[PDB]
């Protein structure tokens, strides 16, 4: 059985939150959070790993047009690399692929996609992998207003994905099952960044539909 709670905050796994901007760039930080985890894991060092690399060279996605993080970790890998920030700067606009091989902070064997809606092995695979990436229907006005609390709303639809995040632990809060989840849009959104999403409530927002981590 994996532990009751995990907090990759705490493990020193979680790089500060990034605000996108206008850019349809959630699919990038989400992939980026993921990659900055298994970084971390293998090398000991946190860093920030460029999610404008991803915007510029993914092709299979449509950069500030949206994209899915399965093809993200795909390009890292058949790539041989993503960038660091610092190398490879955000600027939340798309531009001509600058990948440079001398800014390589990271590497992806391949990735693995979640059971859909299973979220046991989205748990077990946050407790013994690290951050996942994670999908959800962020649609509704609640969650834009999200400040404190476990997030459920009855009209969150799991068949309707639209917005990209991180989920870097789980736990629970006065009986309430959370996933903990690390958002792109800056520290004044949520909670400093961050929303707990209701877990163990019927694939609350569709958080387990569209879940992947990369492999290093
Ligand atoms: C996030 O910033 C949240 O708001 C934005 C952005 N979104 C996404 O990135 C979502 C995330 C999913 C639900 C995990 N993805 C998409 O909406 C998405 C995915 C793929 C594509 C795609 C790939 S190639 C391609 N095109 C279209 C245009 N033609 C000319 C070339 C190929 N499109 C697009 C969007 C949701 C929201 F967009
Ligand atoms: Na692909």
């Amino acid at each position: 059985r994996a532990p009751d709670s995990v907090d990759y905050r705490k493990k020193g796994y979680v790089t500060p939150v990034k605000n996108q901007g206008q850019c349809g760039s959630c699919w990038a930080f989400s992939s980026v959070g993921a990659l900055e985890g298994q970084l971390k894991k293998k090398t000991g060092k946190l860093l920030n790993l460029s999610p404008q690399n991803l915007v510029d060279c993914v092709s299979e996605n449509d950069g500030c047009g949206g994209g899915y993080m399965t093809n993200a970790f795909q390009y890292v890998q058949k790539n041989r690399g993503i960038d660091s920030e610092d190398a490879y700067p955000y600027v939340g606009q798309e531009e001509s692929c600058m990948y440079n091989p001398t800014g390589k902070a990271a590497k992806c064997r391949g990735y693995r996609e979640i059971p859909e809606g299973n979220e046991k092995a989205l748990k077990r695979a946050v407790a013994r992998v690290g951050p996942v990436s994670v999908a959800i229907d962020a649609s509704l006005t609640s969650f834009q207003f999200y400040s404190k609390g476990v997030y459920y709303d009855e009209s969150c639809n799991s068949d309707n994905l639209n917005h990209a995040v991180l989920a870097v632990g789980y736990g629970i809060q006065k009986g309430n099952k959370h996933w903990i989840i690390k958002n792109s849009w800056g520290e004044n959104w949520g909670n400093k960044g961050y929303i707990l999403m209701a877990r163990n409530k019927n694939n609350a927002c569709g958080i387990a539909n569209l879940a992947s981590f990369p492999k290093m």
